[PDB]
RNA sequence: UUCCCGGGCCUUGUACACACCGCCCGUCACGCCAUGGGAGCGGGCUCUACCCGAAGUCGCCGGGAGCCUACGGGCAGGCG
């Protein structure tokens, strides 16, 4: 018996492989379903990933945004159905993998921390460059 | 003729004038009106210091990187 192999062959029925890779510190835009009343729609978050603690299928990640002078924060399973798509709008540059810090700085400070990181942007062009 | 009462004439003081059975002061009691102080309570204006900070002009960059060119250039974009 490997116990292991076993829980891996379950999770293979809901396991996703269409959304693109992202680090904590990028700029990722989710498009998630959401049901209201008796009808369901398409809503989209925009944020900072803050987070992405990995369990293979069960991995989630966070992202955090200001909304209307409030911060929120939403957690998402990563392969959940209910994502339509994610969409990356900008590619950061952290120097580790939990981002709490930024919870206590300004928008200013933010900028500052976090740079736009020249190396993945290149290879984002260099890709989808296959026309 | 000292004293009690009443009167006469002159003079003197007066805050009295139906005129000393005049006038008048202050507390206290009651009522009305406005007001000072007062543990505090609720507001308005204003000053100083620091924090976050839109638009926009201005200054610097414009690359490890997009667009235009008449390119020792410009626009977008980034920073202050
Ligand atoms: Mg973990
Ligand atoms: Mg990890
Ligand atoms: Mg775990
Ligand atoms: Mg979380
Ligand atoms: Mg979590
Ligand atoms: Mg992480
Ligand atoms: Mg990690
Ligand atoms: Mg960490
Ligand atoms: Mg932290
Ligand atoms: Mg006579
Ligand atoms: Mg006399
Ligand atoms: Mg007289
Ligand atoms: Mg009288
Ligand atoms: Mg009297
Ligand atoms: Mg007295
Ligand atoms: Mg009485
Ligand atoms: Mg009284
Ligand atoms: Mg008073
Ligand atoms: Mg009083
Ligand atoms: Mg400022
Ligand atoms: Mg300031």
């Amino acid at each position: 018996m490997n116990r292991g192999a076993l829980i891996k062959l379950v999770e293979s029925r809901y396991v996703r492989t269409d959304l693109p890779e992202f680090r904590p510190g990028d700029t990722v835009r989710v498009s998630y379903k959401v049901k209201e009343g008796n009808r369901t729609r398409i809503q989209d978050f925009e944020g900072i990933v803050i987070r992405i603690r990995r369990n293979g299928f069960n991995t989630t990640f966070t992202v955090r945004k200001v909304s209307y002078g409030v911060g929120v924060e939403r957690i998402f399973p990563l392969h959940s159905p209910l994502i339509q798509k994610i969409d990356i709008v900008q590619r950061g540059r952290a120097r580790r993998a939990k981002l709490y810090f930024i919870r206590n700085l300004s928008d200013r400070e933010i900028r500052r921390k976090l740079r736009a990181d020249r190396k993945r942007i290149d290879q984002d062009r260099a890709a989808e460059r296959a026309a």
